[PDB]
C-alpha cells in the first residue's frame, strides 16, 4: 500500500428557486421582525450558486479524486429537486425546517451525500445566495 | 456654445424576486409548453442583476455625465417596487404582461424614465436574469 | 398590424479546445514572427466563452425575443463542432483559415446561422479567448 | 481588392491610482457639494479596469485585427503615466480638468491614440471605476 | 441541550480608499526598495473587497447563523473608517503601522469585533486589494 | 522575540495550455471509458487560473508575509514551463503522470517549492481548470 497525494475537486453548477422565510414556530409579528422584506407573503428568489466540494487521494491510474461524470449525475439528481421550484411550497424539507441558505446548504449536503456513489470523500457543500452572501456546512 | 464630448456613464445594481412565467392569453397546455419548467406553478426566482446606461455630454465643471448621487436614488425609487417582491402578484404591470426578462427589462427602462430628473439621457437598460441569459433594452 | 418593442436576447455559453496559430500562407520563420508563442509546434489552448446575442420584436403572447429552448439546442449543435476538439486538426473549417479568435467568431457566427430556426435575430457573437481578450462579429 | 470581415478586438487590463475629486472652477463649498465623499482632501482611490476596443477588417494572412503583442506595448506606454499614480498630482492632464472617470476615459482613449502603430482601428475605451460603475467613450 | 449542526456565513462588500507604503522604520531608499512603486510619494489607491465570514450553530427559530441585518450595520461602522478615505493619513491605526493589505486585513478584523453584537462568531477577515491579491486573517 | 501575527497571501495568475488526459498504464479502450471527451486524440485545452497561497507572520517592518515581487519573478519562472504548451508532450513530468487537474495542481505547488527562496511560508496551490472545477493541494 502506498498513501497518495490527497487533493480537493470542487465543482459549481447554479438552480433558480422562490422561497418566503417563514418559521411556524413564530408569530406573523415575530416573523416579520425575524426575517423583514425576506418574510414577503408572496416570496422571492434567487440564483442560488451550489459548489461541491470533495477531498481524497489522487487515484494512481485515472488521476482523479472522483469521477466527475459521476459526480456529475449525482448532483442532477440533487438540482432536480429545487431547480425552478417553490423551496417551501415544492420541497417537502422545507415544510418543517426554515430554507434560510444556512439550511438550505445543509439539505443539500445531505441530499447529495444519500445520492452519491461514494459519499466518504463528500468535503464540503458552499451555497451562494446572492454573489455577496455565502454559506458553507461540512456536516456532522 | 461648445459640444462637449460625448460618454457613457453606467450603473450596476440587483433585484432578488419571485416569479411564474403563465400567459392569461394561453391555456394551461400552451402555457406548459411555451414556458416549461418556467411556468412551475409555485414559482421560482433570480437574483437579477440591473444596470443602467446613460449616455450624454460631459459637464465641463463637475465633470459627469449625470449626477450619480441623483441616480442612485432615482434606480432606488424602481427598485423598490420589485426587490424582494414577487413580480406577478404583487407588481401590478406584471399582471397583464408576461415577466420574462425581455418585459422586465422594458418596465424597468419605462419606471426609471417616470422617474427621473433628466431622463433625457437614459440610453439603455439592462437585465440580467442569470449570468448567462442576459437582455438589454434602448426605448422607442 | 403593430409593432413590438425591439430587445435584445444573449445567451453565454463555453466550449474548451486547443489550437496552433500558424498560415499556410506563410513559412516557418514567419509564422514564429507573426504568432510568437501562440504558433507552440504542439499546441495550446483555452475555455473559449461564447454568447450569442438576438435581437427583434418581443412577442406579445410568449413575451420572448425567440425561444430559449430552441436556441439552447441550435447553439448545442454549433458547441459539438468544437468542444473538447483541436480546432486546427479536428474541424474542416479551420485547415484553410487561422484559428485566431477573430476567425473563430466569425466560424460559430456563420455554423450557427446554418442551424438556426430563425436565423434573421441573430445579432451578435461574441468569443472570449480569455478573460483579457474579447471579439466580437455581426456578420455581413 | 476583397473587403474582409469587420471584427471587434478588445484587450482588458487595470491601474490601480489615487484621485481627489476638486474642481478649480468650483468653491470649496460648491466642490463638497459637487463631489460629496469624493472630494475627501486626502483623496482615495480605485483599481481602474481599462478595456481597449478596435475595430476593422480581419488580416487574411495573420488573421487579426491588429497585433496584440504591439497593442500591449502601446498601452503599457499610456498605464506607466497612471499605474500607482495620484492622477491630480501626478498626470499633468489631471491639473487642469477634473478626474472623474469620465475624463479619465477621454484621457485613456486620447494618450492611447497618440502612441499607436496605426491608431485608426482604436473604435473605444471602457474605464470601470468599480465593478458597478463603468464608462465609455469613443472619440470625436 | 442539543447542539446544532455548524455552518458559515459570510458577507461581501467593498471600500475605496488611498494609501502609500512608506515604513517609518525605514530609510527614504529602504522605502523605495521594500515597498518599490508603492512607496509613489502621493500615493495610489484600491477598491478592497471586505468579506467578513462567521462560524456557528444555526439557530433553530430563525434559521440563521447571525443576525443579516446586525451584521450590516455593525460592517457599515468599520466602513465608514475607511471608506473614500487616505489609509495612512485618515486613519489614526495606519499613522503607526504599515498599510499593507496584510495589515488592513488585521486593522478590519480587529475594529469589526469591537462594534459587534455577538463578536464570539467572527471567524475570518478576507481583503482582496484587487482580484489578484488576497488576504485572510483570523485572529489571535 | 515576539510572535507576529499570522496572515495569508494568495496571488491570482493564469496560464493557456493543451492537453488530452490519456495513461499509459491503461488500454485504448479503457482509456476512451475512463476519460471519456477528455481522451480525444488530438486533445484540447483550458485558460488554468493558478492561484498560489502563502501563511506566516507579518514582517513588523514590510508589514508584508513575503515580498511580492519575489513571489512574482519565483510564479513566472514555472508558469514559464507551461504557459501556451502541450503539457503532455511539452512538459516532462507529464510524459509520465496524467495531466489531470489534480495532478497539474500538485506539479505546480511542487515546481513552485523547487524554485521559492522562502519555501517555508507556501501554504496551498489553487489550479482553476474553467470556472466551474477547482483543485487544490496542500503538499505532503
Ligand atoms: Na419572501
Ligand atoms: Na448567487
Ligand atoms: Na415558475
Ligand atoms: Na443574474
Ligand atoms: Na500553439
Ligand atoms: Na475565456
Ligand atoms: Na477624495
Ligand atoms: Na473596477
Ligand atoms: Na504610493
Ligand atoms: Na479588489
Ligand atoms: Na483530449
Ligand atoms: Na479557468
Ligand atoms: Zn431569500
Ligand atoms: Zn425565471
Ligand atoms: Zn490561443
Ligand atoms: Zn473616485
Ligand atoms: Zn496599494
Ligand atoms: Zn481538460
Amino acid at each position: 500500500m502506498f498513501r497518495m497525494p490527497i487533493v480537493t475537486m470542487e465543482r459549481v453548477d447554479s438552480f433558480s428557486a422562490a422561497h418566503r422565510l417563514h418559521s411556524e414556530k413564530l408569530s406573523d409579528a415575530e416573523n416579520k421582525e425575524t426575517f423583514g422584506k425576506c418574510n414577503n407573503s408572496n416570496g422571492h428568489g434567487h440564483n442560488y450558486v451550489w459548489k461541491v466540494k470533495l477531498r481524497g487521494e489522487v487515484d494512481p491510474t485515472s488521476g482523479m479524486v472522483y469521477d466527475l461524470a459521476k459526480l456529475k449525475k449525482e448532483m442532477s439528481l440533487v438540482l432536480d429537486t429545487v431547480d425552478h421550484r417553490n423551496l417551501d411550497k415544492d420541497v417537502e424539507f422545507f415544510k418543517t425546517t426554515v430554507s434560510t441558505s444556512e439550511n438550505v446548504a445543509i439539505y443539500m449536503f445531505e441530499k447529495l451525500k444519500s445520492v452519491m456513489s461514494n459519499p466518504s470523500v463528500l468535503y464540503k457543500v458552499t451555497i451562494e445566495e446572492t454573489p455577496k452572501n455565502i454559506f458553507t456546512y461540512k456536516g456532522s
